[PDB]
């Protein structure tokens, strides 16, 4: 075996590792490394999803850490029904932390943009917004956060669709099967460990961490709720790719950020005399004030379960972390009265 002069391990479709795992597919890459699906021969050459971080320090000691949350994980469902992505396997190939995962389907953004970001029916989006917060609960009460959740990182079991049209415009597409798993556990953190500053992807960050006052577990309630959002209109609540635009973003839609918080921020920069500091009428000030609307005002439907599947947003989406709905409580509101025997386990 080699390696290539970024740290990859030299290989291929048609390889092998541990005289174990043969390489049959490419899975996605990154600047961690590369992820191959593989046959386990000593698994009978059930598929799997393995990981292989770059031999490089900073990618092979954060893998170290990755395994040691998926670790966790496992000895803590062995009923398998806390809907985390199950590692197989781990081992240190010639420096290359190796993972191995169950391989499962399409993840919900891909299966979003395959349907030309039309979004879930409602229905789905409340079995996945359940699965979500008992997947979250589980993680939680283990002195865990995620901290990178988003569509990209929330899979299907099996993404296989039926077509619901198909007119000579884009095939309108509906998943048979809405159950997930969570997965990339690769920035989960432990309540003792030390918090990365700078946490999420930026759609899907909430305000702490923008403003930079300490964060845990809230965090990931925030991006659930930005993830309901997206499933149940097909487009970001936050787009965005600046704090200050973001942070007013969140005024405009949720209503006026907490004093207190604003006291506590080392950001001041943003903010004059305790309000955020923005130019309404300048290029950008139009074009927040044309796209940036009270939450309620996305409302498809007046129905008693959209106002439900609202009311829980808008409690994920509070601004002071302290106030924000947990995922127990979150597990007892009554938008999820709405699902069926089989849904609700």
């Amino acid at each position: 075996v080699e390696d290539d002069k970024e740290g990859h391990l030299v290989c291929r479709i048609g390889d092998w590792l541990q005289e174990r795992y043969e390489i049959v597919g490419n899975l996605g890459e990154g600047t961690f490394g590369k992820v191959v699906e593989c046959l386990d021969h000593a698994r009978g050459k059930s598929q799997v999803a393995l990981k292989i971080i770059r031999n490089v320090g900073k990618y092979r000691e954060a893998a170290r850490l990755e395994i040691n949350v998926l670790k966790k994980i496992k000895e803590k469902d062995k009923e398998n029904k806390f809907l985390c992505v199950l590692m197989s396997d781990w081992f240190n190939f010639h420096g290359h932390m190796c993972i191995a995962f169950e391989l499962l389907g399409k993840n919900t953004f891909e299966f979003l943009k395959e349907n030309n970001f039309q979004p879930y029916p409602l229905p789905h989006v409340r079995h996945m917004a359940y699965q979500l917060c008992h997947a979250l609960r589980f993680l939680h009460e283990n002195q865990l956060t995620h901290t990178d959740l988003k569509p990209e990182n929330i899979l299907f079991v099996n993404s296989e669709f039926e077509t619901l049209y198909n007119e000579h415009s884009c095939e309108e597409k509906s998943v048979k099967n809405t159950s997930i798993r969570v997965a990339d556990f690769g920035s989960a953190t432990f309540d003792h460990e030390h918090h990365t500053t700078i946490v999420a992807t930026r759609h899907y960050r909430p305000p702490e961490v923008i403003l930079e006052l300490g964060w845990a577990q809230p965090c990931d309630v925030w991006s659930i709720g930005c993830i309901l959002f997206e499933y149940y209109r097909g487009f970001t609540l936050f787009q965005t790719h600046e704090n200050r635009e973001h942070l007013v973003m969140m005024e405009k839609i949720l209503g006026p950020i907490p004093s207190h918080m604003i006291h506590r921020t080392r950001k001041q920069k943003y903010f004059y005399k305790g309000g955020l500091v923005w130019d309404e009428n300048s290029s950008d000030g139009r074009y927040v004030k044309e796209n940036c609307k009270p939450l309620k005002s996305y409302m498809l439907q007046d129905s008693l379960e959209h106002v439900q599947l609202f009311d829980l947003m808008r409690r994920m989406l509070e601004f002071d972390p302290a106030q924000r709905i947990t995922l127990a409580e979150a597990l007892l509101h009554p938008f999820f009265a709405g699902l069926t025997p089989e849904e609700r386990s």
